[PDB]
């Protein structure tokens, strides 16, 4: 049969950052393939507030290894993220960058794979970033804003403060995330979203 | 390096049928992987007119040969569908369902895989059907409204006014699928979308 997923309905359940919740797909398998409903409008309004506005849609593939990330948006206008991984598997990280918050400097991973078929939705002034658990792995991406170059920023993914257990020996960077700045070098700036500023 | 995909930037240009496009993504290429903008909603909305209203996203991963379809909404309320293969390869199908359009009785297939990397757009009674070409294959698809079993009907797509070239000697198809109307006859029961009212 190969392996067949778990049946299941939708749910939304917050994880421990204030604006950041896991979503169950509701899913179904038969002998012909695999269904799910990854988002519904009516489920998600009521759980997060407002329906999330569809600005881009985007698609990653990455090799086994890669880290990418910190990145996040400047607030205002910030940026919502619609995320799951449609092939392979990540270790997906979301950490808040939101100065003032109870959880500011803090992360949380989530496995978002290609059998249960998670999704993470994180509000503004968070910062997300993966690490390709599979050979390779493709992850999804819906975004409440288009891309800005004058308003995308990052943390290094190395960060001590963070200090995040990506699963991997050897972290791929790209040049831009191995010349990130260190979280605190970003506040020292006042480079950081402000959590009064998000909420 | 594994097979690497096509630079590009978005495109979208207008499929036969009148109220269906092709989305050519941005798409770029590293050593590390692919990323690409597959939806973006300043080019779209003014292509097609308006932003696509995301009410609901889903998956469905379908084995080698299985053909669905040919699936639509009765209009009102109609839903339009934006549709993109992220593994795989599927033989993508449109029909124009519109009692009274010039192009009524009339598909056009695309190839939609995660080579290329494209996507389809369909508006308001538009029927959408595909095949699986690769052993297996996943589509996404964002709806402009939610499921609801009322509004949900479908043809034959092996109907004889079609006669769709499915790439496969044996389309498995679903019991609903099976048993569906032929074109002809949902006609005559009155079951289609009429142009005018799509217009």
């Amino acid at each position: 049969s190969g392996l067949v997923p778990r049946g299941s309905h939708m749910r939304l359940r917050p994880l421990g950052i204030e604006g950041v919740w896991e979503i169950t797909p509701e899913q179904r398998a038969d002998p012909r393939g695999v269904f799910l409903d990854w988002y519904h409008v009516d489920r998600f309004a009521e759980a997060i507030g407002r329906p999330l506005r569809l600005a881009q849609a985007n698609l990653s593939v990455s090799v086994r290894g890669v880290v990418r990330g910190i990145h996040f948006v400047d607030v205002p206008p910030g940026q919502a993220k619609y995320v799951t991984c449609v092939r392979g598997a990540v270790f997906d990280v979301v950490v808040d960058l939101r100065v003032g918050s109870p959880t500011y400097g803090c992360w949380e991973g989530t496995r978002l794979d290609d059998v249960s078929r998670r999704a993470v939705y994180l509000s503004e002034g968070i910062g997300h970033g993966f690490c390709a658990i599979s050979d390779e792995a493709t992850l999804c991406y819906l975004s409440s804003g288009t891309y800005d170059p004058a308003t995308e920023h990052g943390v290094h993914p190395l960060d001590p403060e963070l200090a995040i257990d990506w699963p991997t020996g050897t972290p791929l960077l790209s040049p831009r995330d191995q010349d990130a700045l260190l979280l605190a070098e970003a506040r020292d700036a006042g480079l950081l979203p402000t959590y009064a500023t998000c909420q």
